[PDB]
């Protein structure tokens, strides 16, 4: 029952470390402490922030985000080729916080964030944590 946080990123001056990005079609840069994916129109390009070692399992995936398009969230075994979509996001102009359960039925060592529509608008991310635990169980390190 002691739920573990491990947290990805609080401000992002780069890839966060034990990150690679395997991704496609954004570019990124790193203001304000977020991490800043520029999508290039037509690709539906995405950041896969993928571990360089280990796996997560279940739990929730807690984060800060500001976006001007529609974001889709998912999670990756690369192992199994298996992806599994977690949400989608409507466009804010400010952060939000969102703390969502992860229901993928295999660990997952890749955490995606896709330009749903592939207009190319920009997302900003910042405080990324996941825990074994519930989003309703989520006591958040970062407001803490």
């Amino acid at each position: 029952v002691r739920a573990t946080y491990t947290v990805i990123f609080k401000n992002a001056s780069g890839l966060p470390n034990g990150y690679d990005n395997w991704g496609w079609g954004c570019t990124l840069s790193y203001y304000g402490g977020a991490m800043i994916i520029n999508p290039q129109e037509g690709k539906y390009g995405a950041v896969s922030l993928k571990r360089n070692s280990g796996s997560f399992r279940g739990g929730s995936l807690r984060f800060d985000m500001k976006n001007e398009g529609k974001v889709k969230i998912l999670v990756e075994n690369s192992e199994a080729d298996e992806k599994f979509e977690v949400e989608t996001i409507s466009p804010s102009d400010e952060y939000v916080t969102y703390i969502l359960d992860v229901d993928f039925d295999l660990p997952f060592d890749a955490i995606d964030f896709q330009d749903a529509p592939g207009n190319g608008d920009r997302i900003w991310i910042k405080n990324l944590v996941h825990s074994t635990g519930s989003a309703d169980d989520f006591v958040d390190p970062i407001n803490l």
